[PDB]
């Protein structure tokens, strides 16, 4: 296996330098799903 995962790509961030698209789509949903229903505390429009 080759990837490391730890003790290497910790310089600043993951390996988004290769996932780019999938890392921006995967991370995109990440922030878009940081709760459950996008939170409706005071932003239901």
């Amino acid at each position: 296996m080759t990837i490391s995962q730890q003790e290497f790509g910790r310089t600043g961030l993951p390996d988004l330098s290769s996932m780019t698209e999938e890392e921006q789509i995967a991370y995109a949903m990440q922030m878009s799903l940081q709760g459950a229903e996008f939170g409706q505390a005071e932003s239901a429009d």
